[PDB]
């Protein structure tokens, strides 16, 4: 057959009602199917149980099957290799629910929570998406930037649009205004719309991959910035939804110095002995239990550069910057969790040149 | 069930990626029969829930629905018979306060899982030579007692290294080491 494929957020679905088996393709993502007729919202019950937690009360799977017997009339669950038909009474449109399950992935303690990932579900004429959700529903975030002179040009970069999704911009100065330029263009640089004149600006996309950037341009004396930028998705009313911005990670750093072995007065460098330690957050590096039967991946001996090669994935690359010569690495060492939390440890012995030495 | 001072305590039974199977019952017990091809287990005890000491005394049993010697049931690290011999003390460094040693370490230990037969062979012991034990563990794609010296600065000479395995499934390790170890205790006033 023909099957489906997509995308599963922390809270959704995603129906396949035809008018006449699921896997696990990446990520953190436990697979639920639902049969229930008549959908009205689901989701609405399923966060109920996750809020409260009685699983350390009585039990959290005996509360699960009652809820899902009022929801569905037949489910099923999804864990390793198929671990986990309905009954046709009569004729009628078929539905079909997902939206992961409510499980437990570590072992220091018990924190129940929702997964997120990918799936390929593999449930002639028969490929249909007929989803109930509210398609208008708007992603619409508002922020202040700073031009000034420092810096006259600003980009914004957004996250991957839909066929059926429309975009809205509209920003204008506080005081003292300026005419400013405001373009829009692909992520390739190739300009896609263009400013209006309370500049504004709209644009459609069909095409089954659309990403587009925010072109802000101020070169075109001037007292400040003072500017609100608004955007949306599906809002063309606009004037808190969900970030339509990418965001960038945040990164927790320590260092400990532990020894100072010496000091050259001749060449100006010192040598120290000391511990660093980072920790950062990303779905990207997520995983499955099942497929291992572990709970932290391991990559030793080997620094953040080489291990982003291996898997072909982006990580926080770091140096010392005014380093000489090789420094020797102990205890190096990387673990991921399969919510998607990654950490970093290593000793050093590191010797650093300080051209700033005043010895009068 | 405790001894004295009963704190009621909590015990939970999840797979071992975390998944919960069975919960606790009101002297806690609980019950599970899995019917997959592949079953583990991983018993989780929780006291998280001001206290003194623990008295406690966990049973567990398979097939044994009576409970209250036969053979083990819970996993059981292996056991690594260790020695050290110094040889020489190259020599002091009063100012980085570092120390150079020569000396002999040796490491033995037994796992089933390496023995092997020696019809596909005709020998009795297997050879890895001039190789460290993490080198070798992903050759043979096997866990290994990997070590490391703590404080150590620099690299070692190491020379001799040489693993062998007998079919029943007894390893050793052996090697001569040349290091430098910072010592930052070093008090000479």
């Amino acid at each position: 057959v023909q099957h489906f494929t997509g995308y599963i957020e922390d809270g959704r679905g995603i129906f396949y009602s035809l008018p006449d088996s699921m896997q696990n393709t990446g990520g953190n993502l436990d697979p639920l199917v639902g049969i229930m007729a008549e959908e009205i919202d689901p989701a609405v019950s399923l966060g109920q149980v996750l809020e409260k937690a009685l699983a350390s009360e009585n039990d959290l799977i005996s509360e699960l099957t009652a809820v899902a017997d009022r929801i569905f009339l037949g489910w099923d669950d999804d864990g390793g290799k198929g671990y986990s038909e309905f009954t046709i009474p009569r004729d009628g449109t078929y539905h079909i629910f997902a939206g992961s399950t409510i499980t437990n992935q570590r072992l220091d303690k018990f924190q129940p929570t929702y997964t997120t990932g990918s799936f390929q579900l593999i449930l002639e004429v028969f490929a249909s998406l007929a989803s109930l959700e509210i398609k208008p529903e708007a992603h619409v975030q508002e922020l202040e930037i700073r031009l000034d002179k420092d810096t006259r040009y600003l980009t914004q970069h957004t996250r991957n649009l839909q066929p059926g999704d429309t975009f809205h911009a509209l920003v204008e100065p506080i005081g003292e205004a300026p005419l400013p330029r405001l373009r829009l263009t692909d992520s390739g640089g190739k300009p896609l719309a263009f400013g209006l004149i309370s500049v504004e600006l709209n644009y459609t996309c069909d095409q089954d991959i659309c990403e587009l950037v925010v072109h802000v341009d101020g070169t075109d004396d001037s007292g400040e910035a003072v500017y609100r930028l608004l955007v949306g998705i599906n809002a063309p009313n606009l004037r808190v939804g969900s970030s339509v911005f990418l965001e960038s990670d945040l990164v927790t750093v320590g260092l400990a110095v532990d020894q100072i072995v010496g000091v050259d007065q001749r060449s100006e460098n010192f040598s120290v002995v000391g511990t660093l330690k980072l920790s950062w957050h990303d779905p990207k590096l997520g995983f499955s239990p099942d497929q291992c039967g572990c709970t932290v991946k391991s990559f030793e001996d080997a620094s953040i550069r080489a291990v982003a090669g291996e898997i072909n994935l982006p990580l926080p690359s770091f140096s010392f910057y005014n380093q000489q010569g090789n420094r020797w690495s102990q205890n190096q060492v990387i673990f991921v969790t399969p919510d998607g939390r990654a950490s970093y440890f290593e000793r050093f012995t590191v010797t650093l040149q300080a051209p700033d030495f005043d010895f009068l």
